[PDB]
């Protein structure tokens, strides 16, 4: 990796274009006006690309040869990158200052900043922009993941008066259905913040590396069936394949992908008829869970469910709901997001089934439909010095006023009721809302301050 | 990288899964039934994670370690690793036949098999399926890109009578808002199929390490301004912002953002009378490009058009569409997707401009904004050999005939008419359709047939 090949092609060009005799470029980080982000992920991005010597003789070299071509033209900075080699052994003359990590903050206010800490290096804010910004994706997932807690909370807590096995109601599937191996492991560790259920395996090392946990593991999986493993049966085994399964992983819980060629003959016949003396000595530490994967979500959950209450026996818990034995319960993991899910389980409410029966999978809809927009994650320069003299700098584009930024120096505060604020052109020195909340995280080449994941986990915490 | 840790958690535990004494599985990839997709990626994943030695006794044990943990239970099949390990010196006996990159195929019809070439290894095949699915991303890039070349491709030439130009109409502004560094390069990559200019440098390296070109670089750029590069000289100095950019690069094309505050009166006053000596002294091959980045995108574009043709000669082509003089252009870079970008010229056709006025960026529309489930991408066994009989097998879910897939041994052929048809149940094996287009392109840990992405580009180019 080489952080000179790291940005926008235009910001290689943007150290001819400032002010003459510009020291400090200072810029932030918003999730301009889901109305709370978790913040989450720039601890990743300090250790693995911007901390230490992040730049040598051959990148430099590297980096001129590129930009030679890609720009058929000289106006890459070899001066003021080898600057930076000689004077400070490779390692960023930069300070960012961001709130901790796994804090929820409301829209619209500043996150972090990011300031040159030598003059020379005014033009070195803004060329780590790209890499910064792309924050907005760990930020974004485990919002959106967040969110979906909360209504799954809602639910849970109604329909069963607790909130047990909470962290197990939404399962990452998200693997192969996001655009990297690398997104892979931010976006699953992101989901991690909010839940322990995860197949997405790459989140796992780099929880590890780069958060830390009190636990060996930071997610956990269960056994589970996939159609090769049903289909290769051949179709008219489909009741051996089951048979083979549950035999097999008899003792933990399992998962068995049921809708191959007809999910409701499957739960009925199959499950409910066939098979049933092997569903009901299992044990409550090791049920059966029943995977649909196809039809309309909610319409297929629901049958499944009427379905399965014919065959077993189903109780009313102490909220009036009904339960499936401890030994059964149901995984539907097919078009989940967060507006299906938020379907599914007020559907689930409505023919009075406790949210105790379901659990969720999300692939996609959990890691891969989002975007920087989702949040209106952005980062612009708000304060320069100029001939020695600081100056408020903001955009405000007269067609949209979305895209105005804040001016000057910033900081952010409690107010007097305890909510935030972000407080601008340096109001933050007049001391009237405390001590600002940001903390330098980066300094000069060096990480400065850190969480673990199990701080990030805490400060994410729902109310309830 | 660890390939042991690099797919579903739930793949872990297949192994035991399948119908005892099955020796052979046959898996394939498909964009399920955008009507034809560009097959673009693949060969990256198979060199930077499949091929060469990716086992060792390291890998094994940390696997091991890891999943004893993830699932509170010892699934893991380390004899099945270390067969692999001992056998083969850590080499994957899996055979993947392709069809070859660049190619555009429809919907519907294999691009990939699968396949394990050693019976021990019949849990192997569907190991690997996670890390290949991921080739959705780079299809999808390039195929979406494509299909924005079409739209550009149909307007220029009605609009113009020719397609110069083309290539650099659609510039990738995707590097901030994409998921991580590795996404940005292989998405990159996969824009680079189709067009030639580009932000993403990350791009770059990808395609130089992967595939090749010619060329010293797949992709270019020009110099141009941010929003921190003309807000910083204060908001009552835009026009000397503007001044110092276009002074700097006099001799190259630039593009300057004009919207910071009101780019109504950027363009009729600093450019259209402040300005103008600096920009009708420029050459046709530097143009001034100057950027709008806010507002509705058609209202914008069409209103800065009109402004221009007040202040500067338009010409009327031989189409008969008004047209800037040469050293003035204009790019819209802000809301570009495939359905904006769409908008965009067709309302530019209304108004009589010719599309040889304008250019797009697009970074989250681009790069991000996508997901597996556009091209309906995915990986499903279709052939199994079990006690030495080969069995076709497939899903065919009740309630959802489109998640049916297809049966038997696969292969891919040209239709009489000069179509694509994919032949199952081995029927390629009757030679009534000449030759099967996938090759084998991995077998036993080794690369067997690579394209350069000069290839590529030709394999993808439009009908025209
Ligand atoms: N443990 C599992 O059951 C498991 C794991 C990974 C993916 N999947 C598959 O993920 C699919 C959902 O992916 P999307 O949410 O990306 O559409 C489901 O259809 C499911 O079959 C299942
Ligand atoms: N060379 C450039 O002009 C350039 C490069 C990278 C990003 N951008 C910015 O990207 C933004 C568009 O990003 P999205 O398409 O992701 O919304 C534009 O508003 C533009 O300012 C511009
Ligand atoms: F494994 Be099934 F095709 F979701
Ligand atoms: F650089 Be601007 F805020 F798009
Ligand atoms: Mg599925
Ligand atoms: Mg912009
Ligand atoms: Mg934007
Ligand atoms: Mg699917």
């Amino acid at each position: 990796f080489n952080i000179l090949l790291a940005t926008d092609s235009y910001k290689v060009t943007h150290y001819k274009q400032y002010p003459p005799n510009t020291s400090k470029v200072y810029s932030y980080f918003e999730c301009r006006e889901y109305e709370e982000t978790v913040f989450y992920g720039l601890q990743y991005i300090l250790n693995k690309y911007l901390k230490g010597k992040v730049v040598t003789k051959e990148k430099i070299q590297e980096a001129k040869d590129v930009y030679k071509e890609h720009f058929q033209d000289d106006v890459f900075n070899e001066k003021g990158w080898n600057y930076i080699l000689e004077k400070y052994d490779g390692h960023l003359p930069i300070e960012i200052k961001a709130v901790p990590e796994g804090f929820v903050i409301p829209r619209g206010n500043v996150l972090f900043t990011v300031e040159n800490t030598d003059p020379e290096c005014y033009w070195l804010t803004n060329w780590i922009e790209t890499i910064l910004v792309q924050s907005w994706y760990p930020i974004t997932v485990a919002t959106n993941s967040r969110e979906q807690k909360k209504i799954l909370a809602k639910y849970l807590l109604e329909t069963s008066g607790n909130l047990d096995g909470l962290e197990y109601k939404l399962h990452d599937f998200g693997y192969r259905g996001v655009s990297s191996q690398e997104t892979a492991g931010i976006g699953a560790s992101a989901h991690l913040v909010n839940f322990k259920g995860t197949d997405t395996v790459a989140g796992l090392a780099l929880i590890k590396k780069y958060y830390g946990t009190k636990d060996p593991v930071p997610g956990y999986s269960v056994p589970a069936a996939e159609h090769s493993t049903i289909t290769a049966w051949g179709k008219d085994h489909e009741k051996d394949a089951f048979e083979h399964i549950v035999t097999q992983f008899s003792s933990v819980p399992v998962s068995v992908v049921s809708d191959s060629y007809d999910i409701y003959n499957a739960c009925e016949k199959i499950w409910g008829e066939d098979l049933r003396h092997l569903i009901v000595s299992r044990s409550t530490q090791a049920p059966l869970i029943i995977r649909p994967d196809s039809g309309n979500p909610l319409d297929t959950v629901l049958k499944v469910l009427e379905i399965l209450g014919k065959k077993f026996p189903v109780t009313e818990n102490s909220k009036g709901y009904k339960l499936l034995p401890p030994y059964l319960r149901v995984i539907q993991g097919d078009g989940v997001d967060i507006n299906t899910l938020q379907e599914i389980v007020e559907g689930m409410k409505q023919k009075m089934w406790s949210i105790e029966n379901i659990a969720f999978g999300s692939g996609g809809g959990l890691l891969q439909k989002l975007t920087r927009d989702l949040l209106n994650c952005s980062f612009k320069c708000s304060y320069v010095v100029t001939n020695g003299l600081g100056i408020n700098v903001f955009k405000d584009p007269v067609a949209d006023p979305n895209k105005r930024s804040k001016k000057g120096r910033l900081s952010l505060h409690r107010t007097p009721a305890g909510n935030f604020v972000t407080l601008e052109e340096g109001k933050g020195d007049l001391e009237e809302y405390g001590q600002d909340l940001l903390h330098t995280v980066f300094k000069n080449g060096k990480v400065t301050k850190s969480y673990s994941f199990d701080e990030i986990r805490k400060n994410a915490q729902l109310n309830i």
